[PDB]
Order: structure tokens, then C-alpha cells, then sequence
């Protein structure tokens, strides 16, 4: 807030790699400071590592949340996403919260994982992955207020047909997996 644009996102998830088979619809509020790209990011980890039980948090606008999070019925942390380049420190005390730490990385990262690859050794069950810009600005350019998204996820490679067509999204694995 403000302006606090409200997305719709439909996902029809084919993942082969987990056997997870889902049509799915979640409401997103976009923050002003939050990019296409960032939201388009945000989606992507949703649908790979998508559960009924993971949400979006409050991402950029709130400090003491991630951009999406996964917590058991006792409203404890499973899984903590972050997107873009959160530094060291932020990795190493969110991963003290959660079981399992992602992060989806993207923009340029020379400068950024010189810094935060070193310092990150001693973290438990921290997974980066960098999102190529090629295919994240495609994905995100022009966002309409409904995006319709069908997934398909095999041997690692995510594919996103939209309206354009279908976009071949290959992660770079910095450390760790997915899981
Ligand atoms: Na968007």
C-alpha cells in the first residue's frame, strides 16, 4: 500500500518429478516496490515447491516475513522462501526458523554471491537457485491482473506456457536442491 495492485494466479501444475497434479487459484497483493519480475519469482516458487500448505508472505513490505512460507498446523516453519539477493545475515537468521531455508535468486549475481556463497558454509539446509533473466523478463513483462499459468516441471526444468507460449525456465543450483 499504496497502490497495492491485487493479482489473481490460476496454476495448472503438472509436476512429474514429485507425481503432484494440481489446478490451483491464489489471490496476491503486489507491493509498489515489488517488481513484475519479483512477483513473477514469487510464482515460480510456488509451483516449485507448491503444497496446500504453503502460502505468500508479506515478501518485501515486512521485514519479519518471507516472500512465501510453508508452516505446520502449530504454525511452525517448514520451509522459508526468499527471492532476490537477501544477504547473508538475513539467510543465516531466517534458517534458524525453519527446517528448510530456499532461496530463488535473481538479477545480476556476480557481486552478490561473491559475498554471500562464503559466508553461508555453515547454514543447515540452505538451497539457492538463480532464476536467467532472459526467460524471467518474458515471463513477467506486462503482467495482467489474472495470470493464467499452465506448469509443467520435468527432470528439474520448469515450463511455463502463458499467453505468449511456453518458456523454458532452467534453474542454476548455487547449493543445495530442491528437495
Ligand atoms: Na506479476
Amino acid at each position: 500500500a499504496q497502490p497495492s495492485t491485487t493479482y489473481k494466479f490460476e496454476l495448472n501444475l503438472t509436476d512429474l518429478d514429485r507425481g503432484v497434479y494440481e489446478s490451483v487459484k491464489q489471490t496476491i497483493a503486489r507491493h509498489p516496490s515489488e517488481t513484475e519480475e519479483r512477483m513473477t519469482v514469487r510464482l515460480l516458487a510456488y509451483a516449485f515447491w507448491y503444497n496446500e500448505q504453503l502460502a505468500f508472505g508479506r515478501g518485501l513490505s515486512d521485514v519479519d516475513e518471507p516472500a512465501l512460507w510453508e508452516k505446520s498446523l502449530d504454525d511452525r516453519v517448514l520451509h522459508w522462501i526468499e527471492v532476490g539477493q537477501p544477504d547473508a545475515d538475513r539467510l543465516t537468521w531466517c534458517s534458524r526458523r525453519t527446517e528448510r531455508t530456499s532461496l530463488l535468486a535473481y538479477g545480476s549475481l556476480r557481486v552478490w554471491e561473491g559475498k554471500v556463497i562464503p559466508a553461508i558454509k555453515n547454514l543447515k539446509n540452505v538451497n539457492i537457485a538463480a532464476v536467467p533473466q532472459d526467460v524471467l523478463e518474458v515471463l513477467a513483462k506486462d503482467m495482467p491482473r489474472v495470470i493464467k499459468w499452465d506448469v509443467m516441471i520435468s527432470e528439474g526444468t520448469v515450463f511455463v506456457t502463458d499467453d505468449r507460449g511456453q518458456h523454458e525456465v532452467q534453474l542454476q543450483w548455487l547449493t543445495g536442491e530442491r528437495g
